[PDB]
C-alpha cells in the first residue's frame, strides 16, 4: 500500500515501482511463491492483495 | 474480535473490516465452513463465535 509520506523514509508501495519501470499501464505483473503468505503484523497482508 | 489497540498491530476482528467494506449496515454476512473450526489451541475460538 505504500506509507503515508508522514512516516520517516516512506516510499510508494511495490506496485508503483513497476508501474514506473515498465513505463506502461499493462505490465505482466507476476506474483511469486504464493503458497506461504500469512501471519503478518496485521494478521495477514493478503486481504489487501485480494 | 480484534485486540485492545494498546498493542502494536491491533486490527478489529473480521466483521468490522466487512462493515467498513460493505456500505450497508445490514449485509448478508456469509461465514463458511463452521465444520472445521480450529480448536486444538488452548482456548477454543468457538466460544467467542457463540
Amino acid at each position: 500500500k505504500g506509507h503515508r509520506r508522514t512516516y520517516v523514509g516512506a516510499m510508494p508501495g511495490k506496485i508503483i515501482q513497476c508501474l514506473k519501470k515498465t513505463k506502461t499501464e499493462n505490465p505482466l505483473i507476476l506474483i511469486d511463491e504464493v503458497d506461504k503468505i500469512g501471519r503478518g503484523y496485521q494478521g495477514d497482508p493478503s486481504s489487501a492483495l485480494l
